[PDB]
């Protein structure tokens, strides 16, 4: 794709999320960089409105799949870069089992030389004293695979995948994601054969940051189409 040429080096990233969870309004700003060569993302996120009123791990998937590393033989299946620089809309419903759900609408596009992910998030039906509003999730990560399928009727891609959040009592809190992406521009995009994205990541803290925050490292690699 023409868009893939924008990803041969490390690219600065800006993430802006405005959220409303059960009427709790909050904002997150993230800044860092991504390299599709190795699939590596390094970002730091800050809640700019005070304490984050949901658990940081539940926002990881919402807070830039154009930085996934597509192997050479899979380059023709990289929808996300093909839509650049004009970008794409990424929409999700994220349903937390036995709890509420997030609805997210994001635009991922270049604004100058920076790849920007701007998200509006709405959460409803979260339970008082549940794992989300009660912050009962461990500050940690499970590696995942997310399967990507073409959505030709929308000139885009869909994905359904479950995230497993560890709860403080040793249970697991599933977050079932339904995702759709559509190009912002009118130019040609690559509609992929079925494949998946594999993630390995790491959530940490900046010992000198006083605000509520999350330091994130995430590798994303495309797989599932062989020679």
């Amino acid at each position: 794709s023409k868009g893939e040429e924008l990803f041969t080096g490390v690219v600065p990233i800006l993430v802006e999320l405005d959220g409303d969870v059960n009427g709790h309004k909050f904002s997150v700003r993230g800044e860092g960089e991504g390299d599709a060569t190795n699939g590596k993302l390094t970002l730091k996120f800050i809640c700019t409105t005070g304490k984050l009123p949901v658990p940081w791990p539940t926002l990881v998937t919402t807070l830039v799949l154009c930085f996934a590393r597509y192997p050479d033989h899979m380059k023709q299946h990289d929808f996300f870069k093909s839509a650049m620089p004009e970008g794409y809309v990424q929409e999700r419903t994220i349903s937390f089992k036995d709890d509420g759900y997030y609805k997210t609408r994001a635009e991922v596009k270049f604004e100058g030389d920076t790849l920007v992910n701007r998200i509006e998030l709405k959460g409803i039906d979260f339970k008082e004293d549940g794992n989300i509003l009660g912050h009962k999730l461990e500050y940690n990560m499970n590696s995942h695979n997310a399967y990507i399928t073409a959505d030709k009727q929308k000139n885009g891609i869909k994905s359904n995948f479950k995230i497993r959040h560890n709860v403080e009592d040793g249970s697991v809190q599933l977050a079932d994601h339904y995702q759709q992406n559509t190009p912002i521009g009118d130019g040609p995009v690559l509609l992929p054969d079925n494949h998946y994205l594999s993630t390995q990541n790491k959530l940490s803290k900046d010992p000198n940051e006083k605000r509520d925050h999350m330091v994130l490292l995430e590798f994303v690699t495309a797989a599932g189409i062989t020679l």
